């Protein structure tokens, strides 16, 4: 509690009882439903934040259930992640994520950048099939559907995927509303364990919400549905391109 | 879209949809119910970062309802301040607080460096009594009570209060994980109209939570319980200490 | 504790916790919905102690919610009072009135000699109507009906009867039984902020009751109904009459 | 309705449907459950009146069943009573009791003194075990519990017990807040007839409220519990003390 | 049916259609939440039976979740354990625990002497926390709780303190009410598998009650929290010192 | 603590917190519906441990409220008992019991040894018909109806068969497996106070269940049904027959 042990201890507010403990994130089961969409690009142009580059004007829309994770415990995600390339390497850019945990929903913020807003996500198995929800408060603002594991699949291109870059734009106020933080930050899932991979034919319906704005990137065409069950280490990010 | 609009726009995250929108921060009929206590002196030295100093050996326990609150919604708070003196002014220190509302939350956090975490705080009439109560999923983690309304408080006395610093521990970490941000943080409470203010007789018991320590400052005596509403605008904070210089 | 500290303290029982504050007695938007029916001016005589006289035979029927309270909390209150004059001078009678809410109720009668019992009134927008209900126990006792504010009443004639006073006899029993204060007592309700006052058509039922026997001043005809609502303080009252001199 | 007929009639509020009606008050199957802790003794000397005098530094904490009540009906009542001296005499002071029926909170306080509050009391045996509870609005204030049971208890030492001496102090506000009835009152419990009487293992746990004050005198050892069911008459008071 | 064929079969009453099965125990992913905490040195001498020996002045509480028991089905347990010293070894003693489900009840009473007893032990993950509870009827007596998996623990150590003797006082009583059974009886869980082993912060409130008094031994002070997941096969014990 | 108290003290565990008191275990309101029915003879001599000899072809199909017991607390039973002759004199022998209170279910067996599992019995009149019902879990296993007090009946003679010796097969074993108790215990009801007795029509369904086989004695013809109230102690038993 001297000056020198603060500079020493400090990781995450509060000081002596953190909000979210250090690594290693490790998950284990976490269960994704992913449907591809094709989209209108001059939605993504309006939402791409240079160096980034535009890639094929597609969203994948994620459902995640983290049944097991370190130091967060047991939680649901929901989440629009957009193809992008930086420095002509290709990976994701993630626009938004809802969360019904809190210490995930601080710790992704304050630490990675992902853009952490609070929601009800649910994905659940309802008899034939595989249904991904998201409510934020009473308005339900995401439905999507497959069937259940009509085919395997192709686990090359799955751990391929995974193995990408990931891009996030991390920004924190000063304490006078002027950005302290402001850059671009690249993550890994590493450690990728797949326990199984499906794909089968699905469906997306998006609703507008003020705060939500999920439906500002419509979904055109649906282009295909992804399920998936795998272990992974959330690593550290490290910032590729800081703007201040 | 440029690099130089992304700096410009740049608030809170996501870019293009801030988690919390920029001030001012007006409250609305903001009503408090305060339980002070005495504890332990050396539970205290434990908890507060130098260059904070030490006052009465006292803790300030809150319930909050924040029912009208520009940007933020509607809702509630509670949590643990302590007196405190820096370069000798006298101030308060917050320890603990706990909402059921996340623009508040992210907001508290990335901006002033409020150290928030999520809970349900109630604060409700019932009959004779007001009760203040935490929930920290399922455990109760804090119940306080008063008399309602039995003596009106030296207003005047209050306002002495609500116009001194608040200081707050702002530790945001770097992507590897060492802290990026890392200040002592000084706000005020500006354009305070109090509604109304009363004393009562008071209660508080505090039980242990593994995430929500409140129970770590003991309650050995309570000292005095107050009640009041009012009107006020919570200021953007000012670094006073930065232990990154 | 000697018994110097013992006859000084001594306001309320239990001694050191007593079951109600003194006052002022402060109400913040307190609201009434008043039903003014003809009643067997028999039936008057029956229960009106003299030297308490009778005036026009009528029944003011109330509901009242009375949310913030010094000292009591937040309540609700029915109950039927009566136009008197005593020594010639008009004012009220209380016969009964019934709460939800125990200090009050206590405070009610210790201090003000106040005719209450237990009850739950409750008084409640249902669309286009105002609905006052009373029950005792699993027994509605009265249900009150009025149009929602269809004429604004005039405001000074209303403080007209909020000045004049009001009569209530006090009775506590001696240990043995025996009446050891038995005494008409004046209080006035002062300090009255009106904030709004109505008129429209009303309507009236009430039902036997062994132990709440509001019936027993049967509703011949309504005559009139209206709705207000108001600051007040409710004053400590004198004694005008002592039956036991 | 003539000014003596009012005098000769008077006995409660209201005059003419009075809020509680006159004696004999008789009680049948009332059943107890009496937890007697050991406390600190400064809490004692801080509510006790003289000229009571303290004894052990022990309070009985009770929960009683009253399900056959002249005139009152059927209710439950928690409450704090503490051994004391008056005159060398040897009985009992009631600090706090707390009652879920309206007539016999009106009557024992404007007629005995009883320091009544209201309250939830319950009282009941979950399989095993005597559980007595009471609420305070939303807010537990006391649990205590017994084994079932356990033992027979001496009816001596009992009878002699409920026949002791039980002072209260009534204070009645006079219409301007001053006191106008301030006294000590004694009375009996007489007609006593024991059903049955048991003791075992005890438990007790208080929380604090700053209207119900029980928590004040602590539980530092519980000393005993005992479980009796019995009939009674609550006999009036008389004045031993008056402090006007 | 002969005498000798009720001698062959006998093993747990009723005779023909015993309240539980002979072994082996296999335990599948047994779940605990072990908070150990400081209390008073002389609230364990007053429980400890000669010859066993006291240790550290320390309590080891734990609930457990056993969903896959042969013989006994899926149930929770919670209880407290205290380290011991006999003849040279390290172990433990186990002072009390509670279970829903009554075959492991009767039979863990009747086969090695646990000293069991009815009662609702919870553990469950609340998002970001994993919270242990026990009621007793009506009664909360303990709450414990844990951050979720923020740093492994030392599986070495793990499997050292798995092997360790657990040792019991049973008693079964002669049909005079004199014991017929009164021995220490020493077991051990055998053919370990961790799956996993984890520490964090942690907390423990217990609250009094007549027939579950674990609440005896206070927390002065909680020193550790752990929390792992593992099979394990229950020995039949072994009598280590018969008190008649 | 010492070893020689250890001695003293034991009775039931665990040693310091008994899961069970010792007596006089004294009932009061115990009361009773017995439905007698005929049964396959070849099913009783299955179930039958010699010495033990059997008389009628018949079972009693017993529903027991018992509201108040010292020690126990309040509860009901349900069991199956057979009549039987021991070295020529008539009693009877408990097949088979289920409680929903535990300190009754380990005090039954470990001091008498009754063959006591967990149950859901419950006996209510449901306005014109007495209804008994014993389920297991989620599963019905019996349903016994009678008319409602229909006819007076003999107490001389019922207050009779009250006398009569019980016999149980106390078994427990040791923490080997083997047995180290395996006894015929014989025990009395005494101090029996009728309070009323009557007949009436009956009627009784039993429907299968592995771990709780009473339709192993099926139901061929109803015989008689017999309701009572009545105040009795549960004498301690004695062995009458070792096998050991």
């Amino acid at each position: 509690m001297k000056q020198q042990e603060v500079r020493q201890r400090a990781f995450a507010m509060p000081l002596t009882s953190p909000a979210f403990p250090p690594g290693p994130y490790r998950f284990v089961n976490r269960e994704y439903m992913i449907i591809t969409y094709r989209t209108d690009p001059a939605a993504i142009e309006a939402v791409l934040p240079e160096p980034l580059q535009m890639a094929e004007p597609v969203v994948r829309y994620e459902f995640i259930r983290m049944p097991d994770s370190t130091g967060f415990g047991d939680y649901s995600e929901s989440g629009q992640v957009i193809p992008v390339t930086f420095r002509g390497e290709r990976g994701s850019y993630t626009l938004a994520m809802f969360l019904d945990d809190q210490p995930p929903l601080a710790g992704g913020r304050e630490l990675w950048g992902f853009p952490k807003k609070a929601g009800k996500p649910r994905l659940e198995v309802h008899q034939d099939t595989l249904v991904g929800s998201l409510d934020f408060g009473p308005v339900r603002i995401a439905t999507g559907t497959m069937g259940y594991k009509y085919e395997a699949l192709d686990r090359s291109a799955l751990l391929a995927s995974l193995a990408e870059p990931n891009f996030l734009l991390k920004i924190i106020p000063h304490v006078d509303g002027s950005p302290r933080i402001c850059e671009l930050v690249r993550y890994h899932t590493t450690d990728v364990a797949i326990k199984g991979a499906w794909s089968a034919p699905g469906s997306l319906e998006l609703h507008p919400h003020a705060l939500a704005p999920v439906a500002a990137l419509p979904v055109l065409e649906v282009l295909s549905a992804r399920h998936f069950v795998c272990d992974l280490t959330l690593d550290l990010g490290t910032v590729v391109f800081d703007y201040l």
